[PDB]
């Protein structure tokens, strides 16, 4: 712990690590603080799902996700338990209890919102879907030249894809993937296009996908080390970053207040450049705790003088979900090229096909796997191989279907009844709607109540806006129903539903980006620099000022790359 | 990966690490293999619950436990789902599916049995309760001299307590602990004694308990290193140990077959001494896969010639559970020494007490905390401070109450209704019965079906024995009901119940210890040496041949210490 | 058509449930393994609790039920009486 | 309808029921038979079903019908949690 660094980064999630990669590599002397701890093995900040045991027991991983999502704001519980024994002590009111936030209106909450405090942040458990935004979802980096703007985003996204190792080829030989993809491609021919979900992942074997993480962007090892003898990087875990100290004119940050959670000591760290990548909730908390915006219940007139748009225009996506059980038509089609004689397990049973036949619907590799599976497992009534990877299908957001789609399999805790249904049959559907940015939709912080780290307690005042956002959310539900029906019926216990607000964890706009602070009601410019400040930058989904449905991390990373280019343009690294 | 070591240990759980500590410290050249991976941060094999974030959100840790318990044997699912859409594909039978074990009779299972594959084993998530066994629960180490036998166990347990850092003082200043403890102590005066649960843990602060683990016994760092320049230790994670190679006479093990799960390669490792500490299930699997006992459905006559008792006489404990909501009597007693005037939150409200008064039921420290809490939180109707640690109470197994008891709080996923009840009110009750060892109670392995690591698939043939075990299990339920009623009524949603067989994870007797292989129907002697073998040793709960209710790990560790003394007596470490 | 049911209409669901007796119930094969060790338990899922051993549970009309009362099912029915068009009609 | 305690949170005036009924093609293999061995509570031959919804048109229309309910219901409001679109038992 030196007192002085070239750059300090708050947060070791994938966006913090974007800054670290860019800036450590350019020869800045970098310090990174995370309030969480190293928690993912010897590869610091790696995806927890890359253990052999999780790749063999993938639904167990749902626990790992649940175990590191701590709810942001829980309303007072008013549920009546009246089957207590008469001896049991009971209050006469539903008092503030069990860590609930008394400031939170339960009917204006993002109840599903949660944060993760670990080195690697949420990239230690995330799903790895990294789609680009098209124009209608994306903030402008170049004013009045849409082709220039596209070009800039294409460069940024290409580099971001490189960092995350995004690809659309890891599932190309899956029977289930191809089955679902083909059917949808045919059913929406000339209307929608389908492809593999772009995933930040590298296949290592037919049963092992190394999911990308923060560690993929930046290995988080202290430097100089053998591999980077000329780089300077330190990671300080278990450090609560509390406050950035503003100069009088609000033109520079002078230091960072940190609290070492293991020793209990509080220090100040100085740096030329301060980067806040603490997540959409906690960047905001840190800023509000440093005298940006305003502490307390926003009151209608009496706006904050410093960054009045901070924590306003917040967006979270609507998320609809179901599972389906694959249709008979689709299962039969798997084995459409086979001649099947006799009945399974009897002496006369056989399954054959003619390789290369021009009337075959599938290529030989498909038919070989099916035939082998059918002959070698005559106790199994399904023609799909047991280790066949899962479907990873999308039709990306478009003006005529303005929502993101994932038609796939993720870890899931199946109920005992649903466990009756063979897993090969099951497909997950998650559709994500875009939410219009509205001033009245806020994340604020209590001036009285604190969180578990003694920081101002976040509170939401949010409803999905009326008009287009709501109407599209209901069209999106309908679209999932219509689309899913082409693949199979719903799985009982996983019928079409909206998920609780904020469960998708795609919160944006909390510290939002634009060209002009006043005219675009924003907090950072397109370099992610906080307006007025020479050396303060915010990274992450909180910057995104638009209505978007697609998964936002790639877009956040792209903005972070641009922010880093700025820092390289304006700050000299110190002599080594 | 050298080809030759002095000692090889299979498994990096707390019992493997007992061997490592003993033998690495004595100057043996030690190799340790675990099929799992490093997963608990930079302190290898540490308790996952020792992060600041888990100590602030303790119920989240239930997910961490669930996420690393993989079920040993799951029967074929026969549950009817008949609300599928008519288009959905459905089999005509309940075929073998979703990793279920077709060999497993669902009505003779230990359905709750699960294993953990991670460096540190189950000690990365365990509850840390480390009680001694009294004579009636404990195997004999010394024949025909009960005082000699006691002395030997006392020495072994003392050292085991040292390794685990077991104490009974970490909760001494908890209001809730003292409340429950006092009430029970008074109610069973002259009949039962109560104390703190002996816990393998060190308190670091009033809100932080560093829970012990494998890492506590042995830090698992490769050696020689700076701290131990003269020790030789290597840990090889992600290595499936498959088979121990027996000589012709069954008098020596010649090598260990290993499978590197990252490279895919298979090697043989040689050693003077082989120690198997893979857990009660997997020690047995490894032995059966090496030609000990017999593969397949045990058939009634046609016993295995080599270690015929292996996987017979298995014991698992009965576990009963409830939660209670603290009585009015008990809550009022917290504040019995206070004068309370007015009504909370009004100008005239006050709470006072006279320090040192001889008629006070509590000591000044209790009364100060209560008074302060009451005055400073007048919105809170309870007199218990918010960060008051949890109760950690037991009455240890005795002949007149032959079950272990824990009256405490562990991580729990509270339902939304139960979340209505203030957490300070809630106490967990878990009572554990002893199970008589019976020949017909078996763990066997399929000769046809394999597990996720391609090893013979474990299958249970178990029922809790008739007679004493069953009768005591029902008395134990009754005792929990009677005892819990003294503290409060049951919490709805957590009413008194038996847990599924094997959920307690205290499986024993699978490779059981005794003096004489034939006369005590056992597999290892009191040095934990496998009968006939000069250089094969088994560690862990599988050795315990008795009916026990208390948590077995301390007893296993004690046996491992004795086994290590033997190894030191008979094997020379190689020159460094 | 009682005043009390017209004032508490959702209570009438009970009246319907109380006179629908299932036509054919398959043998129950559900595992209960949280019984006390003292409780008596069979070793198989034997024919039990009025289940029909002839019924394949995966070829059933599990929701089929009959009503035995004067008035039959018209004592509880919903009263919807649409005509069939040609394509539905004999 | 027996509303669950959560669904009882939603004002009844808001709630609309949707029930769509599909037609089933008559097929020879779809049978109601009676046991020659087992009897019912009135000692009469025990009914037994051998039924599946037929393949082809009946199934396909049943799934279009589900879809139609989803599409149509969306014009009136969102689904009520606890009463999400589902097939009822046969
Ligand atoms: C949990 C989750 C998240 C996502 C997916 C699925 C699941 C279940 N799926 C997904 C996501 N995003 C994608 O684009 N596609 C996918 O398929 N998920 C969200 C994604 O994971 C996040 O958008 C992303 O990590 C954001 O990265 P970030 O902006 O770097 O933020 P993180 O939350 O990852 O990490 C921040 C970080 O900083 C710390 N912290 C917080 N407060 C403080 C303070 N005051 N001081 C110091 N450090 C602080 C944390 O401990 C944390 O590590
Ligand atoms: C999960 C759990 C366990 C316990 C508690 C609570 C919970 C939820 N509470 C508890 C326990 N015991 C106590 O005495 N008191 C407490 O309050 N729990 C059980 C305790 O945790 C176990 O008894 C103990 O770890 C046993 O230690 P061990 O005999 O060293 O076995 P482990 O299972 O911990 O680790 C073995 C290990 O070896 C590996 N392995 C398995 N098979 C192979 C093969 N073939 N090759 C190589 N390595 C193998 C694993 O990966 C594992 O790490
Ligand atoms: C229960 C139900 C039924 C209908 C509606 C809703 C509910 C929950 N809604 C509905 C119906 N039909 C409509 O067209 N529109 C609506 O909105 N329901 C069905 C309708 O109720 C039936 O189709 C109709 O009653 C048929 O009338 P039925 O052919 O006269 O048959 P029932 O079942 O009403 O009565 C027969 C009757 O005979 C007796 N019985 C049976 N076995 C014997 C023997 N062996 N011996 C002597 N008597 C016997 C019964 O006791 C019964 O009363
Ligand atoms: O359930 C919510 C999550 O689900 C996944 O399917 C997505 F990939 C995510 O982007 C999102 O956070
Ligand atoms: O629930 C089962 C477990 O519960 C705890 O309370 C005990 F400490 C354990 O020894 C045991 O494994």
């Amino acid at each position: 712990m030196d007192i002085k660094y070239d750059v300090v980064i708050v947060g070791s999630g994938p966006i913090g690590c974007t800054y670290a990669r860019e800036l450590v590599g350019a020869g800045y002397k970098v310090a990174m603080f995370d309030i969480g701890e190293i928690d993912s093995g010897l590869k610091i900040g790696a995806h927890k799902k890359n253990t052999v045991e999780y790749q063999k027991n993938i639904d167990k991983f749902v626990n790992v996700i649940q175990g590191q999502l701590m709810s942001v704001s829980v309303p007072v519980n008013t549920l009546v338990v009246d089957t207590l024994s008469p001896t049991s002590w009971q209050a006469s009111t539903f008092f503030v209890r069990n860590g609930s936030n008394p400031e939170q209106d339960p009917l204006r909450n993002l109840s599903g919102q949660a944060v993760t405090r670990v080195v690697g942040g949420m990239s230690t458990h995330w799903t790895c879907a990294t789609p680009r935004f098209d124009r209608e979802q994306r903030p402008l980096l170049v004013k009045d030249d849409a082709d220039a703007d596209d070009a800039e985003w294409d460069r940024l996204y290409t580099k971001a894809e490189s960092y995350f190792q995004t690809g659309t080829d890891q599932f190309k030989e899956s029977i289930r993937h191809n089955l679902v993809l083909n059917k949808l491609t045919e059913e929406y021919k000339g209307q929608r296009d389908f492809q593999q979900i772009p995933l930040a992942a590298t296949r290592r074997s037919p049963t092992f996908v190394e999911w990308s993480s923060a560690n993929t962007v930046f290995d988080l090892q202290n430097r100089p080390n053998t591999d980077a003898p000329e780089e300077r990087f330190n990671l300080f875990p278990a450090v609560a970053c509390e406050r950035v100290v503003r100069n009088a004119l609000n033109s520079e940050i002078e230091s960072l207040h940190i609290h070492d959670l293991i020793s209990g000591d509080r220090f100040e760290i100085k740096a030329d450049v301060y980067v806040l990548t603490a997540g959409a909730v906690h960047n905001t908390q840190l800023l509000v705790n440093s005298g940006f915006g305003q502490l307390g219940r926003p009151n209608p007139a009496n706006p904050p003088e410093l960054l009045p748009s901070l924590g306003s225009y917040i967006t979270e996506q609507s998320l609809v979900f179901c599972q389906t059980v694959m249709s008979t038509e689709l299962i039969d089609s798997v084995k459409s090229d086979m001649t099947i004689r006799g009945t399974p397990g009897e002496l006369t049973y056989s399954v054959t096909y003619t390789p290369g036949a021009s009337t075959n619907k599938h290529p030989d590799w498909w038919n070989e796997k099916v035939k082998n599976h059918m002959m070698q497992h005559q106790e199994d009534p399904l023609p799909i191989p047991f280790e066949d990877p899962e479907p990873q299908v999308t039709t990306l957001f478009q003006p005529s279907h303005p929502w993101h789609t994932q038609i796939h399999r993720d870890a899931f805790s199946y109920g005992a009844v649903q466990q009756s249904i063979d897993s090969r049959l099951i497909v997950d559907w998650r559709f994500f709607g875009r939410t219009e940015p509205k001033e009245e939709n806020k994340l604020w912080f209590s001036d009285k109540i604190t969180d578990a780290y003694n920081m101002p307690q976040p509170t939401f005042d949010f409803r999905f806006p009326a008009g287009r956002t709501s109407k599209e959310a209901e069209d999106m539900m309908t679209d999932m129903c219509v689309m899913s029906a082409k693949i199979g019926g719903f799985l009982p216990g996983s019928l079409p539903q909206f998920m609780e607000p904020g469960l998708c964890l795609h919160l944006g706009g909390t510290h939002r980006m634009g060209f002009d602070e006043k005219e675009d009601n924003c907090c950072v410019n397109t370099d992610s620099r906080v307006f007025g400040f020479k050396n303060l930058f915010l990274g992450g989904c909180g910057n995104i000022p638009t209505a978007y449905g697609a998964n936002p991390t790639l877009t956040a990373m792209s903005l972070a790359i641009k922010s880093c280019e700025y820092i390289k343009q304006n700050f000299t690294p110190s002599p080594f």
